[PDB]
């Protein structure tokens, strides 16, 4: 890792694109720049990060670089509201997001859900959401793997909860919820953050923020990710297909020249909303929704023709 990038992670809007072979590297450094250099014991944590990177599956979105992206995302927030969270939930957090998308087969909970797949009878509601949680205990149960084995049987459950209601708050269909009740608490001015409902809730949509950050980089990069979305999108319209089963417009390949509208309509919708409360209660978040805000404005020039 160069000197160059070292002060380049700190900012919101960083991508970790064109650094690749320096991903795991990234992530040991947040982590040491978040809870210390003897937070976790290095030689855990490397075969841990090692591990979650091969249980991370070759899928145009859901793979490794959107899992680093997520966790510099959770980072740069941590970073700018420090005081704000224990130890415990800055190491929980990290790892949460590193770990939320794993073992993703390209499929959403919607297809999994209608095809009636055997982790849908398993998981009624946030089906993938419970496979990622399931799968990242069962990377912490391997041997040498444990990076929490130094804490307390109490903090081991305590971190554990932080995981697994974070992950699970990476459900989109839980975020328009989560964000109102938000709202709510914010302007009737009962938010309390040593109230841990309201704790669980506020990173329940820093998770959001995090999963969605692709729309907070600059246009060239956030046009790209929407690239590979759409990809993994498209691919399972493909195979509902050959089911004999006509996808909705965004996972078909065949209305391409719908997507724009559809980024309006995802941002106006999610990403929009996700920001506007989360600078609320975050102040230093403010980065993310300009970011946000100049990306829907690059998506209704395309639409307008001045792409
Ligand atoms: C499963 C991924 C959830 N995330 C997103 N989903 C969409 C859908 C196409 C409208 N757009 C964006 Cl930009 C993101 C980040
Ligand atoms: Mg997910
Ligand atoms: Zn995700």
């Amino acid at each position: 890792l160069p000197v160059r990038l070292c002060k380049e992670i700190e900012l919101f809007h960083f991508d970790i694109g064109p650094f690749e072979n320096m991903w795991p590297g990234i992530f040991v450094y947040m982590v040491h720049r978040s809870c210390g250099t003897s937070c976790f014991e290095l030689e855990k944590l490397c075969r841990f990060i090692m591990s979650v990177k091969k249980n991370y599956r070759r899928v145009p979105y859901h793979n490794w670089k959107h899992a680093v992206t997520v966790a510099h995302c959770m980072y740069a927030i941590l970073q700018n509201n420090h005081t704000l969270f224990t130890d415990l939930e800055r190491k929980g957090l990290l790892i949460a997001c590193l770990c939320h998308d794993l073992d993703h087969r390209g499929f959403s909970n919607s297809y999994l859900q209608k095809f009636d797949h055997p982790l849908a009878a398993l998981y009624s509601t946030s089906t993938m959401e419970q496979h990622h949680f399931s799968q990242t205990v069962s990377i912490l149960q391997l041997e040498g793997h444990n990076i929490f084995s130094t804490l307390s049987s109490s903090e081991y459950e305590q971190v554990l909860e932080i995981i697994r209601k974070a992950i699970i708050a990476t459900d989109l269909a839980l975020y328009f919820g989560n964000r109102k009740q938000l709202e709510e608490m914010y302007q009737t001015g009962s938010l309390n953050l040593n109230n841990q409902s309201h704790r669980d809730r506020v990173i329940g949509l820093m998770m959001t923020a995090c999963d969605l950050c692709s729309v907070t980089k600059l246009w060239p990069v956030t046009k790209l990710t929407a690239n590979d979305i759409y990809a993994e999108f498209w691919a399972e319209g493909d195979e509902m297909k050959k089911l004999g089963i006509q996808p909705i417009p965004m996972m078909d390949r065949d209305k391409k020249d719908e997507v724009p509208q559809g980024q309006l309509g995802f941002y106006n919708a999610v990403a929009i909303p996700c920001y506007t409360t989360l600078t609320q209660i975050l102040p230093p978040t403010e980065p993310l929704l300009k970011a946000c805000r100049d990306n829907l404005s690059q998506w209704e020039k395309v639409i307008r023709g001045e792409e």
